[PDB]
């Protein structure tokens, strides 16, 4: 008699969550955990938390007793005082009695793994945004008995190492940059993974893993990475990660003297991030957010340039503005192609004479001539209201890491020695390279601004504005980013600079560059 | 790069255990050397309502094995001894039905709750002698299914049939699983006593020992309310009978004692020694020492060849685990006596004899084994031993085989009945008819034609008698030479040579001892 078998239940997984000063992360993680697409009665929780200075361990409580019934069971080890370890040099400091408990800490959630007769334990930092919810379920596919999901940074760090230097330090490989590119994809034997990776307990050589105490043979550093990797080469455990698709994202650890407003402000840009291509990245629906309360960044006045019909980048920069508690009068671009011949006219508009293309030799755009008098007109309220520094946004645009309290100590840097600038680059593209732009000095982080060739983010002064309407640009039409070149009397093209007569722009750009494009 | 096996799939074996300590050095020794990882094994015990020390036979065990298992549980309740409602030790009264399907409930519960792959329930009395039969039941890769288990009878530890109303039902499918004629794993609607779940199973999880299922309508049965649960899971039960697995005691009634269920189990020793070495017990576990007696025989008497150690052995254990004494006596080897030896001791052949099968003269055994038998006559008369009882030592004990047999002679001397010889086993060759009942004595009728010698009482006035018709001179085999002296072999030329035929025969009904091998 032929009868059919039910399927098979899902693997267990237990989840082992280390949480120290994390609140500002745990909306965005905890709730992305919540909605992993594997089965939550095979699926186990465990927590622990100690060493904070934030409200961590509340929101982590509330969060468990809030989702506690809906999972095969849940582990708590919360540890209110210290708040802070007796050799450390602050929080983002790893002292080796921190590097010590940490260790202790993952070899208590491995040992509780296996003491529930777990299949899977999947290690999950607090501030890595899990955002693929099938990860858990490709990692588990992918049958290895340590494998770790690439996860994106804004840098080349990654959650793997591709070298390793025989005494345990970090090597570049010519295999790391086309992997973190996700130029090849797979899943790639590495001498080094961590942040979140799954181990297999079902395999045998799982049983031989450890995460303290280090291995006999261990001669390296006391470092809580190390060690693990080191107990997989013992094991005869291949280390893998897989880049095969997207599967979250995660913070570029701070240095050992940095603050926890650093931490948070970091994990604030990896939400940032996500929006460049995503939705915003959603919280648990059982913790908030704590209320954010935007302003203008000390200056007079922040426009953003849009088209109405730009619906999707108006939604997306108001959603990077307002976590970056930034505040901005929105100016509604002037719709070029929408201008008849008639209204163009009807404000004394005309090419600058002989203008081509610097790559297609073609002529003044009716794209290039909205954006113009879109920018134009922003000058002309500049005027009106007398701002004195303002401070102007185009609509597609990814922000640097920390990008208000770096632009609000240039300008108070830029007072401090009362410097005569009109136009202060945020963000453009630099076309002179060869020899480094001329140092301001006394300002830091500021150089004289050369040829550039974008309007994506400037600082104009009132000074500047009134330069700028001075030259009349309306009857000799130029593109706005090469108009702003001649200004400053930095255009290659001697014949355009020749149509202006007072070429005397201030003109300086931010160094580094704290605005780039989102599809460059 | 290559990655590392997978771990055996976890298994919890839960043991509900009571008045179980006859067995439980067997069966937790059987469990404890499984062919399956200990660390992919854990323990959930639970006993009550003891009369005998199984909760220390238990706890003594659990404390030596607690550390190579994946965990232990253990669920001990001294207090009360017996159920308030039963009626004995062997009453299955609602309040241990009920009590029973909640502790297996419980384990289930305690499988689920830990992760396990498979829960194994054994009962306390079940020797799995197989240890592949847990690695062999999991790779069926069935949801519920049971290992055939051997008993003395016909009953095992699956139905092929239920009636509508969740009675047993008898099939033509039974008798060829039972007997191995059949060798498959075949889906039955009812299995109990040993068999296994699949927690991996999707299924797996509408299984319920208790509660009954809302539709359930039949007796208040525990292996009725579980075998309904699969029903409605859609879950198939299974009994596989490929190879041997393990044995199994025949339940007894509700007004059995604790007692017959010691003497059933040891059958299930008993039987197992046939076919296989003796099974052992567990080595953190001591068995009782026994005690052995001679049934109220004045003597009992073991013929074995010093060559067949085997047989002694087997035999020297039966008898132990029995609590029989006996005499070893060292057989007559017919086939090395010389011809001149033969002549020394004076033996002629009855003239004309032939097998009346193959038709071959007596033989060299033929020979020694008659004059074993000749030489245990000649010491009852020696010593003057009143009753006596002769073992041969390829044979296999039934059921009660003690008492059973000691109840025998005590009603046979209370009626004062004139009696030579009884078979304790033979092979009853008038089967037309039955042979002629012995009134007031039951269990025992007169011997009619026989033809074996494995066991035998017999009295000094018989050993005199048989000795009397000196049959040295006109030697038979010696199974054919007794129904000579009792009057019933078919051959009158055989019965010719003996002038005076005037034994009074008897046998054992039914038999108490069987041949091992046939
Ligand atoms: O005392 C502590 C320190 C950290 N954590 C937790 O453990 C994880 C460490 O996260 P961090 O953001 O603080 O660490 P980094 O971003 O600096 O990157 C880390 O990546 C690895 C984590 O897998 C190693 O911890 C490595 O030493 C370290 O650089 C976090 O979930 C944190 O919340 C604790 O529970 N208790
Ligand atoms: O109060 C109790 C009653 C029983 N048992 C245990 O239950 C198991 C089965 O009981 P028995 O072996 O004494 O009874 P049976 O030999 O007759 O076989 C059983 O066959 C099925 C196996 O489950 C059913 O349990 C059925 O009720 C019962 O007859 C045993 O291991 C016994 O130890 C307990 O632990 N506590
Ligand atoms: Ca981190
Ligand atoms: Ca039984
Ligand atoms: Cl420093
Ligand atoms: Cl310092
Ligand atoms: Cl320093
Ligand atoms: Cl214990
Ligand atoms: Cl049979
Ligand atoms: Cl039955
Ligand atoms: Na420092």
């Amino acid at each position: 008699r032929w009868s059919p078998e039910s399927p098979l239940q899902a693997p267990r997984v237990l989840i082992a969550l280390l949480a120290r000063n994390a609140a500002h992360a745990l909306p965005t993680t905890l709730g992305a955990l919540e909605r992993l697409r594997h089965p939550r009665e095979r699926t186990a929780l465990w927590v622990a938390t100690d060493h904070n200075m934030d409200n961590t361990s509340t929101v982590l409580r509330e969060w468990l007793v809030a989702v506690k019934s809906l999972y095969h069971s849940v582990e708590w080890r919360p540890a209110e005082e210290p708040r802070s370890y007796p050799d450390e040099e602050g929080p983002k400091h790893w002292s080796d009695s921190r590097y010590e408990h940490v260790m202790k800490l993952r070899q208590a959630a491995l040992k509780s793994a296996r003491d529930m007769w777990a299949d899977y334990i999947l290690f999950v930092d607090a501030d890595n945004l899990i955002l693929n919810p099938d990860t858990l379920s490709l990692l588990i596919a992918e049958n290895k008995t340590v494998v770790a999901p690439m996860l994106d940074s804004r840098a080349a760090y990654s959650n793997f190492w591709c070298g390793m230097t025989s005494q345990g330090y970090y090597k570049r490989t010519p295999a790391y940059i086309p992997i973190r590119k996700r130029d090849r994809r797979g899943c790639f034997a590495v001498p080094m993974v961590h942040s979140t990776f799954l181990i297999d307990l079902r395999k045998a050589a799982s049983r031989n893993l450890a995460f303290y105490p280090p291995h006999p043979d261990y001669t390296w550093s006391f470092d809580d990475i190390i060690v693990f990797a080191f107990s997989c080469k013992q094991a005869e455990v291949q280390m893998y990660v897989c880049n095969k698709e997207e599967y979250g994202f995660l913070p570029v650890p701070l240095r050992a003297h940095s603050t926890l407003q650093d931490e948070a402000e970091s994990f604030m840009h990896v939400q940032l991030e996500v929006m460049v291509k995503h939705p915003p990245a959603e919280p648990s629906r059982f913790i908030s957010a704590p209320t954010k309360t935007p302003d203008k960044m000390g200056f007079d006045e922040v426009f953003m340039i849009n088209l109405r019909r730009r619906q999707d980048r108006r939604e997306r920069m108001l959603r990077a503005l307002q976590a970056q508690e930034i505040e901005c009068r929105l100016v509604e671009a002037v719709d070029g192609k929408a201008m008849n011949t008639s209204q163009v006219e009807a404000l004394g508009i005309q090419m600058l004479p002989g203008y081509r293309d610097p790559y297609h030799g073609r002529p003044l755009t009716k794209g290039e001539l909205g954006c113009f008098l879109s920018h134009y007109n922003i000058w002309k309220e500049v005027v009106d209201r007398g701002l004195q520094k303002s401070l102007v946004f185009e609509d597609d645009l990814r922000f640097e890491i920390f990008f208000k309290r770096r632009l609000m100590n240039l300008m108070r840097d830029v007072e401090r020695e009362g410097l005569d600038w009109d136009l202060i680059y945020v963000g453009r593209k630099r076309m002179q390279v060869e020899h480094p732009e001329k140092a301001v000095p006394r300002v830091r982080n500021l150089v004289e601004a050369d040829y550039s060739y974008w309007t994506l983010a400037y600082v104009i002064s009132l000074q500047g504005a009134r330069k700028l309407l001075a030259a009349e640009p309306l009857s000799k039409m130029l593109p706005v980013d090469e108009f702003l070149p001649v200004m400053f009397d930095k255009h290659p093209v001697s014949e355009y600079k020749a149509h202006f007569s007072l070429r005397n722009l201030h003109a300086f750009s931010v160094e580094p560059l704290l605005i780039y494009p989102t599809h460059y």
